[PDB]
């Protein structure tokens, strides 16, 4: 086929075979920026290498060194030739942006020939021995896997030896030496082989590197925590080379058009004179704030600042760019749309809407759903801040309130955090291999590194605090210690981060819960005008109805009843009727109940005021109830007047093989009726009688748990009907209520249209038709959930993520079917699903008429919600 | 002339004349609404009653009477009439609105014959006697100023003795009982006087009562304190009586179509059955919701939602309304557009937008800019707040968290207050007489009285705390000590209100600063766009900087830096040149503070990130700096090697008749420019080196204070030159820089032309203006101002309001002149009066460029600014 394309070739519509950083790289051809020129193998090409036994086609290659043929025709350089050569980047980049965990190879064509020739031609060896000692040192990291620590320790301990105190401090001497010592490096790792001389292997063995590394247990986990398919291959850019180390008038640097922490529009980022890329990143130099370059050189910034204003207007969003100098001659390497936290993606867009930029849909459809979790993570107690103890402060890198035990490896911050401790990780900077530790800690902490660190960006992606640089920490591995300011610290000692300012504390700051912005009400008010779907609440208390009503809920879809037969004052009456032997003792025990839980219904009515509640019937078997301590057992039989063996006896009667599907539910409401009929006079009563307090008229939803046929529901809701009636005869009410159903057994949904005969809603009850459907429970999934994620027989978590392709057909047969016998069926979904994006976005597609989520995730299902009405 | 108007000749337009309740009635009339017929008695009326010795003309009474005849012909009854009387009701309104402030008297022309016509016609003994003991006592109330205390002992000590509970429970022959001992009372008061008999006497009384409290102490307080000048007088509107005391199927109520408190759409309020106006307001009877009425009266709820429905669309705005059922039909009785807290103002002003019912030009308009401040008052610590003691709870009348020292009486509260206590009012419900003291209080807190009682609304008017009803409470006047729930209270002793939940606390809860809506962010997005002054803040710290710029500001109005000289380790600097006798010696001991000020200018730069910060020189004489303490001048002697009593010399020579006007400010750079020099070096410094660090430009403003003379200036902006041009040099810097003057002192006003021939920018200093404008220094100015309010010399305190007829003259002048010699003159304004509505829109007419405000009024003068520009 055809696997290679130039820049001039492609374009931003080609994003899934180019790559976004290859179709970007496009893109400014076309509009004519000072890009060096270079060519794309395609996403495709990578798919091939894996559908080949992982290897290269001859094809494939054929067409690889052609498009170099091109390169060379154009610059009158032969790559990596022993006389003037041509080097090129080697950059990666998939269909989706995932900064930080990609891979950048400079200077690769230099060998021991071609550098000499290169330091002849460019009249500068020391320019010539340190572009070599880099692309060595950066060929042997990303394309077999020494470790930089090698590097780095011989780096400084010539350094060091030589009394210099920077790289830039070597003699051309010196970096010819260096290089020698670097190539050692990799044959003391290659079993003796030696550092590839021919420019072509060079090239090969990086674009096989770059396939390979698709597969790497790091990328495969990163995808998983990033929704990415792994179907979507990689594609590799390659690129005629530009130098920021060539001198005094030659830097590089990396900047944002709008600050990706706040949203605050204008230019963000920072650069170093006489540098590569990696310089930077790794903020040995402490890297220079963008807006100083003004000052170092005025004419390459106003050059700068127009094009990076042309690319926002070009691409209509906020641009992360890269770019480098070569002595006073500008020229631009990458621009992307811009990661950013929720707070910024909502000022942002909101400015660019304000600016008449983009339109009101666009700014909805462009924010990251899963993102505004952020919104909500907890902030600082003020009091409590100004009482803390600052020991140090550094960049604000990503903002957030962090606090907890600190670790040094992200591996010991996971398994910590795992155990369920607060986790901060304290690094001198970290890399893709720390990334499952940083997704695991409430907040990150750097020696060095900028803005643009790999921990920075890296964390602003994960809406994780981040303060990074801080020169004035001394960590010691081996002990697991580090100090700063008045004290040492040791693995687990408490300390906290202000990501926002920068500041560090000693011990646990307390925090409180946050508020919200007005880009946020803003942005509310637009996804609001498009989503169809209403999103509704998971609360069980009056508390979080009222957080939840704050944050936009419509109402409640599901309320579970289980906690007011398990509190203190509710547990014994329970316990009393499981250990009764008569229907008229279950009832008489069942009714003490009443007075509680009809109370506990009045209070969550008053505080919906009108808005609806799906109440749920009790839904765990009677073994949870009953004590399983011989010595709680003992004080029930001493409060009932039976033995301790007696109650023994009942509770081994009650247990189960598998709870998950025993006596329980609907099941039990059928064996014992007075459960129910209970449940429901608490129900009818609180309802009708705060109706009557307040004018406000109620529509109460009673949802039968755990049907599977239609005459399993039809026995049940009798029972309720019949007392429902009774109720409001006894009070003169003519309130109108509904009864309906979980749709959480397969069955249910297989049979729905029967179903709907007598439910008059549906709600998915995802969680568990998630486990009967891929027959497993999430509580002992966890013994195999990893190893399927690291052989990627699954790419998402299923009780996480609606698995669309199977578990999805029941739910969208269920809304079919049930419609067939009852048009106007209303559906909602209340399983853990309903409050993550992708799924909120199938149930739009499928027709369901609400979603209900936890209170703090309800943001999110309002935007997805929008989100799936302007998609579709 | 015309006095009088029915409602059918009037229209919303003709507001000023008829008052705001007069044209909304006309304007209801020309809707066809079920409104009681009637006529106005115009405002002009009044303002002849005063015009001809506080007497109602032969003219004006000519014309009552007239329509008054007018109204006996559509009704068919003559007013008052011994056999079958028409009865009226009486309500005083001003062109602008004050709730809670103004007078009602229904039944008027019941005497001791028309009671029994009355009586015999409605077939309803109890309900004639009811209306009569009402009529008396609201009408010695009104027209005389008996207090109701008198009334209500009777009235209890009768159901009391009776048995009864209820004032309900009164048969026709206790209340023709409680009348004659009601009518005892008046004459008991009037000097043996009798209640008046004649119906016109009555209707006279009342009308010139009317007139005569537009003047009392409590209305010229009260408009003083709203901004509402006095010469606009106020209109008494005469209406045909219905009954909501004439059974069972009657009623009166007060709702809102919008809460007033949240701005939540929907029907906000409550209602009674078998009761008048004044019952809901007093909440003996505990008042129903709204809402409720529906489960009551079906038919007459639906067409009051109608209606009410129809009157927010009219007059596209949410309504505060009032109703009357009289024997199952429906009547209105007043409508007005409803008085809201800052919070409820912004939600409703974006609902209102978004339902497609107002532009964003009239919501901005609409909302009152004062009522801002709200959004900034401390809310409770969640965490202190939840570890507080519940003592109580009641309605959330207001919203706020309120904590303070409980007083008895609204005069023990305001004396307390101005000792500097934060205080709660705890009281049976208020009275217009309690007004200073509520506008003292942090909280009010009562016993008696729903959402729409006294407290209630006056409390939202001013946007402080709230709880209401608290029956729970017992309050002992006498002891100045009530209890409630675990204990007795005593004057001063703490307690907490929370008026959003109603939640009342033991001790002084703990509180911190608030946060901000979308609603308020959104209103700013429109008030930005329409707005062309820009805001900028009076902040001296990184930290006001900070918050300021959170509001909005656009920098910095005005930098103080006296603090930079007044701190612990900078006063000895100070100290020791002021002791010094040397130039030179004074000079080092300046220089040593360098370093120090230097450090703070750098803060403030940091923060700033280029957005401008006018720079005051300093401001105060230097007896302001010495020690006043024969012990602190102890130590100085012994720090400089001087004997206490040199020491004491040199306080003793810069002591001052009036420090006001003494040597300071630009008269001490006259004397001794090394002061000048050194500011000038730490700013220049400070500025050069952040913008090196950071590349973000700055370009200084050096503001010296009280220039009265163009030569006088331009003596000092010498000084300052050649020392900012040093600083250059020395740096290698090409930093721009702008040198102005504070116009504060009168003739700097006067001669502004030529004072802009050396200055580059003007600040207003209105505080000083003001002084030096009246002759009075603030501080001297409370021992007569007060008395200046009461006799209505002053409407407004020249130090919180511009007085824009003589001080706004200079600042007018000052403007005009300084432009014929600087055409783009940049012009500010940072006294107190940046930060309040009525100076910002002088300001914006007299062509300043920006105004300067405390950083928590931010928003006030943002959204003030806005309205300038659209008002003008
Ligand atoms: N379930
Ligand atoms: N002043």
């Amino acid at each position: 086929a055809k696997w290679v394309y130039k820049f001039e070739e492609g374009n931003a519509s080609m994003r899934n075979l180019l790559g976004g950083k290859g179709c970007n790289l496009a893109e400014m051809t076309i509009l004519g920026m000072p890009i060096p020129q270079g060519f794309t193998v395609t996403t495709e090409a990578c798919t091939e290498y894996y559908n080949s036994g992982k290897q290269i086609t001859q094809e494939i290659q054929d067409q690889i060194f052609e498009a170099i043929t091109w390169l060379e025709e154009l610059n009158g350089k032969k790559f990596g030739d022993t006389e003037d050569p041509l080097l090129v980047s080697v950059r990666s980049g998939a269909r989706a942006s995932m900064p930080g965990m990609m891979d950048t190879i400079l200077n690769l064509g230099l060998n021991d020939v071609a550098v000499e020739g290169f330091a002849k031609k460019t009249g500068n060896p020391r320019f010539a021995y340190d572009s070599y000692r880099r692309f060595i040192q950066m060929y042997s990291d990303v394309v077999m896997e020494v470790p930089k620590s090698h590097f780095e320790k011989i780096i400084d301990a010539m350094k060091e030896e030589k009394g210099v105190h920077f790289d830039t401090d070597l003699t051309a001497d010196d970096l010819k030496e260096l290089a020698e010592k670097f190539k050692a490096v990799y044959k003391e790792a290659m079993n003796g082989e030696e550092f590839p001389q021919e420019p072509k292997d060079q090239l090969m063995g990086a674009v096989k590197a770059v396939f390979r590394s698709w597969d790497n247990p790091r990328a495969i986990v990163y995808r998983r925590m990033n929704d990415i398919p792994g179907d979507w291959g990689t594609a590799v850019n390659v690129q005629t080379m530009v130098f920021g180390n060539k001198g005094e008038t030659s830097g590089t640097g990396v900047a944002f058009t709008r600050n990706p922490s706040t949203g605050e529009k204008g230019i963000y980022g920072e650069y170093l004179i006489n540098a590569q890329g990696e310089d930077v990143v790794a903020g040995v130099r402490t890297p220079q704030p963008i807006t100083q370059l003004e000052n170092d050189m005025p004419d390459c910034y106003k050059q700068f600042m127009d094009l990076a204003m042309k690319l926002e207007k070009h691409f209509r969003d906020m641009q992360d760019m890269e770019f480098t100098i070569e002595e006073g001659k500008l020229y631009f390497l990458q621009t992307r749309n811009g990661k950013r936290t929720a707070p910024a993606a909502l000022q942002i867009a909101c400015d660019l809407v304000d600016e008449g930029m983009i339109t009101e849909e666009e700014a909805v459809v462009r924010i990251e759903a899963k993102s505004l979790d952020q919104l909500l993570h907890p902030t600082f107690n003020p009091a409590a801040l100004k009482a803390g103890e600052v020991i140090g402060s550094a960049l604000p890198a990503s903002p957030g309130a962090a606090a907890g035990k600190v670790y040094f490896t992200a591996d010991e911050a996971k398994a910590a955090h795992e155990k369920g401790e607060r986790v901060i990780l304290v690094r001198l900077e970290t890399s893709p291999e720390d990334i499952e530790g940083m997704h695991a800690a409430e907040g990150i902490l750097t020696v060095r590194g900028g803005m643009t660190s790999h921990a920075a960006v890296v964390a602003r992606g994960m809406g994780t605090c981040c303060v990074s640089g801080c020169g004035e920490i001394k960590i010691n591995e081996e002990a697991k210690t580090f100090e700063l300011g008045g004290h040492t610290f040791a693995e687990g000692d408490y300390i906290s981060l202000d990501g926002s300012t920068g500041k560090i504390y000693k011990g646990d700051i307390e925090t409180q819960e946050a508020s919200v912005s007005g880009s946020f009400e803003r942005i509310m008010v637009w996804a609001d005008k498009f989503r169809t779907l209403k999103v509704r609440t998971n609360a069980d208390t009056p508390e979080d109805t009222l957080n939840a009503v704050k944050l936009g809920a419509e109402g409640i879809g599901l309320c579970r009843t289980e906690h007011m037969f398990f509190e203190a004052d509710r547990i014994m009456k329970i316990r009393k009727m499981i250990l009764s032997d008569s229907v008229e003792a279950r009832e008489e025990a069942l009714n003490e109940l009443i007075p509680f839980q009809k109370g506990d219904f009045k209070a969550m009515y008053k505080a919906l005021e009108g808005r609806p509640m799906t109440v749920r019937y009790l839904d765990p078997p009677l073994h949870e109830f009953v004590p399983h301590t011989e010595e709680e057992q003992a004080e029930l039989a001493k409060n009932m007047g039976l033995t301790l063996a007696e109650v023994k006896a009942k509770v081994d009667e009650l247990h189960e093989f598998n709870p998950m599907m025993g006596h329980r539910g609907c099941r039990l409401a059928v064996t014992y009726p007075e459960i129910a009929k209970m449940q429901t006079r608490a129900v009818m009563e609180a309802a009708i009688e705060v109706k009557e307090e307040t004018g406000i008229d109620i529509v109460p939803e009673i949802m039968i748990p755990l049907v599977g046929e239609k005459k399993e529901l039809k026995f049940v809701k009798d029972v309720v009907v019949e007392v429902a009636e009774q109720v409001k005869k006894e009070k003169g009410s003519d309130m109108q209520y509904h009864i309906g159903t979980m749709i959480e057994i397969p069955r249910a949904a297989l049979t729905a249209d029967a179903i709907a005969e007598e439910a008059e809603f549906f709600s998915f009850g995802t969680n568990d038709l998630t486990q009967m459907t891929f027959g497993f429970s999430r509580d002992d999934a966890g013994k195999f959930l990893d190893s399927y994620y690291k052989a990627k027989i699954y790419e998402s978590d299923p009780f996480a993520r609606l698995d669309q392709t199977g578990v999805g057909q029941l739910v969208e047969m269920a809304v079919k079917k049930g419609r067939q016998t009852r048009p106007g069926l209303k559906c909602g979904i209340c399983g853990e699903h309903g409050g993550d994006p992708s799924s909120v976005e199938f149930c739009h597609k499928v027709g369901l008429n609400y979603v209900s989520c936890s209170p703090f995730r309800v943001p999110i299902a309002r935007l997805a919600a929008a989100q799936a009405a302007l998609n579709n």
